[PDB]
């Protein structure tokens, strides 16, 4: 091949590393060819270095992955880039295509294809393309005053190429992925000693480049730091490897303290972005942990990640799905089981992560049921952790950012296997034009389970928790949001007898207009009575509910088409119901809503509800509800 003995590799290595004794001896004598041979011997016999990305005892290849691998064999890269590979090949002006090419997305497919098929064509070809990329993509620099005077050509093109081949985004991707390529191809005779020295010199150059080019902020900085830990954990024989690990750890530790509330919730208030953050922080912890470097992480980092996991476990439903608040789609059970299995290896003394990883075969659930997160603004009522549970998750928190929607007070509710109050969801993640109109539709306050004034989006999103009482046969949340100028919305949620919910909405202030109490119904056949202000699902036996709203004289009800989305660019029709009251003076507007889950619709009880205090009380509430004629008082003092 075109690989050559890069004897400068030996100066990059800690030649006192255990197992490198013959490398060190040969290098000291100037026998660098024999030293390179001994170095390959060392890596082939190594031993205490693995990655979570691959199990060399369980290598598989997918159908598209075999397809990318076979294309790679013919220089088609996941276009045909020629026999003499044109790494700058531009058929049309496409910067995105040029950057994507330098991710080498087909190298690892060829590795897997090499191991599963067992024939050297994949390893031969990859060695060639690996070296050829090194040769045709040098990392160079030029003065800007000279760059402007140079004309187009090989020297100018090489300098401009650096913007594409060595952008930190792609460089850090290769830092991680090449640990997979290394493990897959190392047994091959094409993986010669000279090639090894080329691989390590190139790899080291990538790590040094990232250290010099860390992003200022964002998820990109997290991935750079995580992959610097990859570099230093997978090649701890580099002199600089402990420094690379420490660099990445310090960054991740600092950023998790900026991003995560003390109760464990990530500050975007978005379950999907919360889970993505867990996984960045755990992938870093995992590569270190499996290679003996767990102790390099500060204890506060371990504790914070464990709190993020417990936060996610709490706001999830017993079927492992998450509420679709903010921009969150549903992450399904198969993916979450894989997540809990990985997390349980990282926190093996956490008995709840173990329970969730094993679906209850081992481990233990927490010694609590309902649970509140007072900094993040998420509140969970539950009568069980299992598939028979009744569970509500209420979102009523501080201001968020891009993903968070104006939905303070909204909730999802899940009963005995089915989500009966799903969020309208995200639907459109990003776009322009008509799709942007649909993204904003789903962000409206009026397409959530909360209160609006004239159906307007909340002007302020900054909930205050007045009371949180998670224990007993009456559990209570009281939250208040100054939703509009001269308008305060106090929502009281009672979870009664571990069975049903009573939601009291009280709007105070001098603001006038139409007060709208919105509920977004589940999909399917739902019976309603305008006379009684009742809604009763007509679903298959197992998970049903009855909702009834009790309001002042003259309350009206309106049903409009609405939408629910659990996956991006997919949505289904369901009813958007509002209970509307004309607020034409300074008196408060007050509602009581009963929500009662039942397995069979025919068993849904009759309700009544009344305020005992006929005037709004800034410092308390007392109501009386009836269930099949049986009285229950619900009250609190603030
Ligand atoms: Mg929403």
């Amino acid at each position: 091949g075109s690989q050559e003995l890069k004897s400068e590799v030996f100066s990059l290595l800690n030649l006192d590393y255990p197992g490198l004794e013959k490398v060190k001896a040969l290098h000291q004598e100037g026998k660098d060819e024999d030293a390179a041979k001994a170095l390959l011997d060392y890596y082939r016999a190594r031993t205490n270095v693995k990655t979570p990305d691959i199990n060399l005892k369980k290598i598989t290849i997918g159908k598209e992955e075999q397809q990318w691998a076979d294309d790679g064999l013919k220089h088609t890269f996941f276009y045909n880039y020629g026999e003499d590979i044109n790494w700058q090949y531009w058929p049309v002006k496409d910067n995105e295509l040029r950057w994507q090419l330098h991710r080498h997305k087909w190298f690892t497919p060829m590795g897997k294809a090499y191991r599963v098929s067992g024939d050297e064509k994949y390893a031969k070809e990859w060695a060639y393309q690996y070296i050829d990329w090194i040769k045709k993509n040098p990392l160079v620099k030029m003065d800007k005053k000279e760059y402007e005077l140079v004309s187009d050509g090989k020297i100018k093109g090489e300098v401009e190429n650096v913007r594409f081949a060595w952008r930190p985004l792609e460089v850090s991707n290769r830092l991680q992925d090449q640990t997979t390529q290394f493990q897959l191809f190392l047994p091959s005779p094409s993986f010669t000693p000279d090639f090894l020295t080329e691989f390590l010199v190139n790899y080291h150059k990538h790590a040094v480049h990232i250290l010099a080019n860390y992003s200022d902020q964002g998820n990109h900085l997290l991935f750079e730091a995580q992959r610097m830990i990859y570099a230093g954990a997978f090649f701890p024989e580099f002199k600089e490897a402990p420094a690379w690990r420490k660099s990445g750890i310090d960054i991740l530790n600092r950023e998790v303290n900026v991003q995560v509330y003390n109760d464990g919730g990530q500050f975007e208030l978005d379950p999907h972005y919360h889970l993505a953050a867990i996984n960045i922080f755990c992938k870093a912890l995992g590569i270190a942990d499996v290679n003996g470097f767990r102790n390099e992480f500060p204890q506060e980092y371990l504790d914070t990640i464990e709190k993020m996991i417990m936060f996610y476990a709490n706001i999830s439903f017993p079927d492992y799905t998450n509420p679709c608040f903010s921009d969150a789609k549903i992450t399904e059970k198969k993916e979450m089981l894989k997540n809990y299995r990985a997390w349980s290896k990282l926190f093996p003394k956490n008995e709840t992560i173990k329970y969730l990883a094993t679906d209850g075969k081992e481990g233990a659930l927490p010694d609590y049921m309902s649970k509140g997160f007072l900094k993040s603004g998420f509140f969970v009522f539950r009568n069980s952790w299992g598939m028979d549970a009744t569970q509500m998750v209420v979102k009523a928190g501080p201001k968020g950012f891009w993903h968070c929607q104006p939905d303070n007070g909204t909730f999802e509710m899940w009963f005995n296997g089915k989500n009966l109050f799903p969020d309208s969801g995200s639907y459109v993640y990003a776009g322009e034009g008509e799709v942007m109109e649909q993204r904003n539709w789903h962000r409206q306050t009026s397409v959530h389970n909360t209160v609006t004034l004239d159906n307007k989006n909340l002007e302020t999103t900054e909930s205050v928790t007045k009371l949180w009482q998670p224990e007993g046969n009456i559990q209570t949340l009281v939250t208040e949001n100054p939703s509009y100028k001269n308008f305060k919305h106090r929502r009281s949620v009672f979870f009664v007898d571990n069975t049903y919910f009573v939601i009291v909405d009280e709007v105070s202030g001098s603001a006038k207009g139409s007060v709208n109490l919105h509920y977004q119904m589940p999909k399917g056949e739902i019976a309603n009575s305008r006379e009684d202000m009742t809604f009763l699902t007509q679903f298959e036996d197992g998970s049903n509910m009855k909702l009834q709203c009790f309001g002042p004289e003259g309350m009206s009800m309106k049903k409009e088409p609405g939408w629910c989305s659990t996956a991006y660019r997919k949505r289904y029709k369901r009813m958007n119901v509002s209970f509307n009251v004309k607020k034409d003076n300074e008196n408060a507007v007050r509602y009581i809503t009963v929500i009662y889950p039942v397995k069979k619709s025919a068993d849904a009880p009759k309700f009544d509800a009344k305020f005992k205090n006929k005037t709004f009380d800034e410092n308390g509430l007392e109501i009386e509800v009836k269930v099949n004629g049986k009285k229950q008082s619900l009250k609190y003092k603030l």
